[PDB]
């Protein structure tokens, strides 16, 4: 796709701080933009819409180079139509904003400049982020999280593609994501199928998949950290239902995994460590410190710090292993007790350190789940497992809750902040901002 | 040895602070009690002398367990004899100390109860310690470790041995030290010699060999963290030059690694680091924090607080190796890289780990190095080496350095002082102290 101007686009400023190993940080200036696929599409010489509801236009978009050659992406008023403000360090994203039409959430990636992402090179490093995940029900997730994104959303590679990171092309994900609008500086009308529950989505013939480190998938009830390797690291199309991920056939069928070795409390057994109130060792009705830390073993530590006082990932048994570093073990014990063998096809935290040792870019969203309703996060999941099911329980909501209309309709002034971001050597982002 | 009262013994008391996951930590109180070789060690029924200079009374001691029948072990003047002091939290060691006779140095285990010594079990857990190492130059070692010592001092299992931990017997380390006048509830007279350099010691024919993790040794110019693994874990007998260890023969003869894998940031190219004044990362003539964990997978991280700036262990890259974590990859390059076997012929890291996944002693000492004047730490090493030949250079001490007499004539007053112990598991040190 090209870029139009019928509406300017002015991303909403962010500062973050850079540590270094010498013990000071210093400020650094970026700003978020908002993926194409929240955007107007429309005819480049008029205000038609290539794509309205969950249909393309079948004249402007009769194939996907005709559809790209033929189509924009034009600006995003990020606070009226989405809900998205930034405040020197802080972002907030709203989750239903109704303005002549209802959005509801929003994915954000952190820019370097105008025209290009931030990238970030993990291994070695430690992500720090203050969230507040009070406003955050069951059936919603604030998602952190960093994708194997080029950092000019796919220009180079695809000149048909003129529109950039400026617009919030190129994304990728261990879902190898088929509900986007352009891949690749193509359209995806080709092989279309709106989507049967969500009046504004579809799935189409090509997929885009990447290496994903899924640092915070939370809510007030129920939070997760999950590496997701790919056996092609970076971006990268595929086809159909050979793209595997939630929306194909097959999950497992593509190159991506989807599944992830995931780490949540309370599916590990600790049902006291995070949620609202003074009966939790975390508070959600408060805001909280979360630090993540990549050693260049390839495993992944993490640690907590609300009101001064710092946990630790807690510990959890599993089968052989016991401890709280997501490494190796854990996610091999994981395997064997809950089940699934996609992360280890994958080629598990030793393929994870391929996308971790290279550049990726930071994304921070507000969603609800088309699919299948945050249960998979915060409730019981499958629905018909118990307790005595191995990994079932993933957190105390309803097995009943969830479904997107009805938490649009009762929750939506719902919302997640994140702040006070801090990247740089393990051991260094607690040390003074500059 | 049995133990005697011409001299009374009140161990100095010193608390610690016990912290918990839940984010709190709460007093504990205990003591120090001197190793049984810095005691008198005479006559059950009189004052006459068993051991004197580095000789023993050939008439009291003919064999060894008759000496170990006829001498006893009696009580310790801390200050004005070793220059022992506490206070609270703080414990500190003076250099030399001349009371009717001189005294050099000390070492100290953490009691539980007058009769009892602390065990502390590492492995999940973190160990943290302020020191002031400003008053220690080249050729000194103000240490702090850990050793596989029984909780008695070894009494259920000699019982020829009553003194026990109250007077300090027991100890083993993974040197397989032959300098101790008493092991298994004998004497070491059979095989004995006295030391051609030091008045005061000697090496008999048995010696007592354990796994020792050695969190700090350190003076003011270089400080190093080295676990040593044996293929018995625990307090074991060895036989003469079977014994290996420093004073063998062949240091390697024997069933501990008495090198070890050792992390010393001078050594590994850091030469910035660590020393006194404000040129260096952390100033050694001020007070420090050194925090040590002990990950489930048997690797060792760390960190160091001063005026509360936070350093993680600074990164070094060696062969294959890159990283501050203290693993299996890391020695596995050491080895290959600087050279030697012992460690990994001892078993490494996972033999290791059966040590941690036990109980130990804490030890504190004070110590100047009669064998090779501490260059090992502080200097280049063997001394003919130069900067060119890897790992040869720990720090920036001459080669001349560290002479135990020319040490003890100009630095009398040198002295280390270890200060707000604190213990518990792997995030919960830095909570406020109870
Ligand atoms: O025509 C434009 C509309 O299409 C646009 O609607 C937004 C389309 O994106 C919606 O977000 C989806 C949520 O799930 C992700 O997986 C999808 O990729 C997103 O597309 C958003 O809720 C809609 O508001 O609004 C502006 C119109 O001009
Ligand atoms: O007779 C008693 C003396 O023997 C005693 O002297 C102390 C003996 O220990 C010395 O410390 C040594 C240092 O190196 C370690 O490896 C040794 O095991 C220790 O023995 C200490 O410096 C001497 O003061 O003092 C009291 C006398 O009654
Ligand atoms: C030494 O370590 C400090 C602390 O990590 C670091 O800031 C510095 O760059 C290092 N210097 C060298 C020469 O390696
Ligand atoms: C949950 O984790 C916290 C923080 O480590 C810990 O203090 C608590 O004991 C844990 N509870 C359970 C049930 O595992
Ligand atoms: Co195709
Ligand atoms: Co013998
Ligand atoms: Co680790």
């Amino acid at each position: 796709q090209s870029a139009c101007t019928l509406q300017s686009e002015t991303h909403p400023p962010l500062t973050w701080q850079k540590c270094s190993s010498g013990g000071t940080c210093t400020q650094q200036t970026g700003s978020v933009v908002i993926d194409a696929n929240w955007r107007w599409t429309h005819a480049t010489n008029s205000s038609t819409n290539c794509y309205d509801g969950n249909t393309w236009s079948s004249t402007l978009c009769p194939d996907n180079e005709t559809c790209a050659k033929n189509c924009c992406l034009d600006g995003a008023a990020y606070a009226s139509t989405y809900g998205v403000t930034t405040s020197g360090n802080s972002l907030s994203i709203d989750f239903v904003t109704q303005s002549a039409q209802k959005n509801v959430g929003a994915r954000l990636y952190l820019m370097a400049s105008d025209t290009t992402y931030q990238e970030f090179t993990l291994l070695g490093n430690e992500f720090s982020f203050d969230v507040d995940v009070s406003q955050l029900p069951c059936g919603l997730n604030g998602a952190l999280y960093f994708v194997s994104m080029d950092a000019d959303g796919g220009v180079s590679k695809y000149p048909t593609n003129t529109a950039g990171a400026k617009y919030g092309t190129g994304y990728c994900d261990s879902q190898c994501p088929r509900d986007l609008k352009f891949i690749n500086g193509q359209a995806n009308v080709e092989g279309w199928e709106p989507s049967s529950n969500n009046a504004n989505t579809g799935i189409g013939g090509h997929g885009s998949c990447c290496s994903q480190m899924d640092i915070w998938e939370a809510n007030s009830i129920s939070e997760a950290l999950t590496p997701h390797p790919c056996t092609t690291v970076g971006q990268e199309i595929c086809e159909g239902d050979g793209c595997g991920g939630t929306y194909s056939d097959n999950r497992y069928g593509g190159t991506c995994d989807p599944d992830g070795c995931d780490w949540n409390p309370y599916r590990l057994g600790n049902t006291s460590f995070y949620g609202p109130g003074s009966s939790f060792t975390l508070d959600t009705t408060k805001k909280l410190t979360v630090v993540t830390q990549f050693e260049t073993s390839g495993a992944i530590n993490r640690y907590y710090v609300q009101n001064g006082v710092t946990f630790q990932q807690p510990n959890a048994e599993l089968g052989s292993y016991s401890g709280n570093e997501l490494n190796d073990d854990y996610c091999t014990a994981e395997e064997a007790e809950f089940g699934g063998s996609s992360f280890s096809d994958k080629g598990g935290l030793t393929q994870f350190k391929k996308a971790t040792s290279g550049g990726m870019v930071l994304v921070m969203s507000l969603w609800d789940d088309y699919y299948a309703n945050m249960l998979w996060l915060d409730s019981t999941y499958p629905t018909n497992e118990t307790s005595s099911t191995p990994g079932a329980v993933r957190g105390s909501c309803s097995t009943s809750s969830g479904v997107p209309a009805q938490v649009e309709s009762q929750s939506p002034n719902a919302k997640v902040t994140f702040s006070n971001i801090k990247f740089g050597p393990i051991g260094s982002t607690g040390n003074p901002s500059g």
